[PDB]
């Protein structure tokens, strides 16, 4: 009985690294934090700053969604973060993606109580 909140930190938290993924950083995450088992999750983010960081940004800057709700929250600080899209060759069940790191604010969406990250949305 995972959590939408568990869902989140499974999908995208990944504090452990400080970032230095590697060019098969995705390739290895995406497998490990079960994104790849029924299909090829096209893109994904994983943050790496604590929980409570991000956690955080739930109470920072009120933004659009991009699909219209109005839950979605801008981080004020640019946070450390890798970018995982799936390649043009990729086949399932090995599927297969580009690593890119970055240093961007994030947008997530927040929900329930506590309020907390629930979707990544974008990364700006
Ligand atoms: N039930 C939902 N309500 C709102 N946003 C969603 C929901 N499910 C997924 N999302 C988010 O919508 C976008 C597209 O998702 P999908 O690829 O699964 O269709 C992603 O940012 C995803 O965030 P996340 O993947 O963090 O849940």
């Amino acid at each position: 009985k995972e959590t939408a909140a568990a869902k989140f930190e499974r999908q995208h938290m990944d504090s452990s690294t400080s970032a230095a993924s590697s060019s098969n950083y995705c390739n290895q995450m995406m497998k490990s934090r079960n994104l790849t088992k029924d299909r090829c999750k096209p893109v994904n983010t994983f943050v790496h700053e604590s929980l409570a960081d991000v956690q955080a940004v739930c109470s920072q800057k009120n933004v659009a969604c991009k699909n219209g709700q109005t839950n979605c929250y801008q981080s004020y600080s640019t946070m450390s973060i890798t970018d995982c899209r799936e390649t043009g060759s990729s086949k399932y069940p090995n599927c297969a993606y580009k690593t890119t790191q970055a240093n961007k604010h994030i947008i997530v969406a927040c929900e329930g109580n506590p309020y907390v990250p629930v979707h990544f949305d974008a990364s700006v």
